[PDB]
């Protein structure tokens, strides 16, 4: 099988460790790195490569991402080109993707995915314990959108639909390559597209639980996620009219108790986030708010003078979400900035009224939120 590591600016020592772990595994036929550009990281990998190819007997290739879609060129081009390499230049049955910056990686990850495919699954996704203030795009954008748009489907039940640790069978890789909406999705929206399309195609899905957890970057304010946010939301919005034709077998390994060191992390700088909410305003943003419900309109306007976010509760976010589905314009800086601030207030509301009540309370809240959104969407 093919194990792929997409990379951009990673410390190279860490990546090559994972490549070496992957190269040593008995069920791996070939490791492949797919890079952003020929940079400091890329060269270091190209050099270290054929040494590991012979020390383990497994072919390790480096290659550059090919421009395959119509959007900012990012992770999506990277994964879509690995898809092309996999399908056009190898005969392997299965392809793994793992993020290049994992520090807790080991052979079990590959073993567990492989064995679940043996069992008959077409797609295996890995999922991880997360802190209560992590994954706010996952929860407030992707899972929320899936739930409001396709409440009867398996979409909103996928644990980590932005997750880049997965395994596909060859015909799943092929079905996704042949898909226009997917090929197009060159930016951060790629994971959303893989998730939506594998589910809508009735691929059978298993989710393995990785107790180690995954290690996330040091955080400032939420603005470190602004681009991801805009792109993840545009992906959902671009699918809003699609129909999901058929059901899917979907099963998930029972999760362990969250490790204490993961429960006890804080995901982002609150002070910086509150500050950033008062910046980058334009009169056009003020006027664009006229499209939103009165409490959201006056709440966000208040942020010009002091931080406000009590108003952005669950119902207010659902109403806000529908307005954005209809009126948000990808690439319009004022829409991107409003999206970003609206979401910030949602994250802050959740953090102070829910996460602050404790880990268990927050988990329970997030699943119940999805359930209320689904029930509401099915009513309309
Ligand atoms: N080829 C390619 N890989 C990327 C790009 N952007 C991110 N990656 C890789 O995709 C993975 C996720 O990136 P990262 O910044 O760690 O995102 P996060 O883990 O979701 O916070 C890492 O393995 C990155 O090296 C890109 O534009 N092209
Ligand atoms: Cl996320
Ligand atoms: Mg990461």
């Amino acid at each position: 099988s093919l194990v792929v590591f997409p990379f951009k600016h990673e410390h190279p020592e860490v990546l090559l460790h994972n490549v070496r772990v992957a190269a040593a595994h008995p069920r791996v036929h070939e490791v492949l790195c797919i890079g952003y550009e020929r940079d400091q990281t890329y060269e270091a990998v190209e050099r270290a490569a054929p040494e590991i190819s012979r020390a383990t007997g497994t072919p390790v290739s480096v290659r550059l991402q090919e421009r395959l879609g119509t959007l900012r060129p990012g992770k999506g081009d990277g994964m879509n080109t690995a898809l092309r390499y996999f399908l056009e230049e190898t005969q392997w049955e299965r392809i793994h993707f793992y993020d290049a910056d994992i520090t807790s990686f080991g052979p079990d990850w590959i073993t567990k995915a492989e064995e679940a495919a043996d069992f008959g699954y077409g797609l295996v996704r890995h999922y991880f314990p997360r802190a209560s203030t992590d994954a706010m795009i996952t929860w407030m954008i992707t899972r929320t959108g899936f739930a409001l748009l396709w409440p009867h489907t398996e979409l909103s039940w996928i644990e980590q639909p932005l997750g880049g640790e997965l395994l596909m069978r060859r015909e799943v890789a092929a079905m996704l390559y042949e898909d226009e909406r997917v090929r197009r999705r060159s930016d951060w929206g790629i994971d959303t597209l893989y998730t939506f399309v594998t589910v809508a195609a009735g691929v059978s899905i298993y989710e393995c639980y990785i107790p180690e957890g995954k290690a996330h970057r040091l955080y400032g304010g939420l603005d470190d996620l602004r681009t991801m946010l805009v792109e993840c939301f545009a992906a959902i919005q671009s699918l809003q009219h699609e129909v999901v034709g058929q059901p899917a077998i979907h099963r998930q390994e029972h999760p362990h108790r969250v490790p204490v060191h993961i429960a006890e992390r804080v995901g982002y700088d609150v002070e910086a986030t509150l500050h950033r909410l008062m910046q980058h305003w334009t009169p056009r943003q003020v006027e664009l708010l006229e499209l939103f419900t009165t409490p959201v309109r006056e709440g966000l306007r208040t942020c010009q003078r002091r931080p406000a976010f009590n108003f952005m509760d669950e119902m207010a976010w659902a109403a806000t979400y529908h307005v954005l589905l209809e009126h948000f314009q990808p690439g319009d800086p004022d829409w991107e900035e409003l999206l970003f601030k609206l979401w910030t207030t949602r994250v802050l509301n959740y953090t102070m009224t829910v996460a602050l009540r404790g880990y268990d309370y927050a988990q329970q809240y997030l699943y119940r939120m999805l359930g209320r959104y689904r029930y509401q969407a099915a009513l309309e």
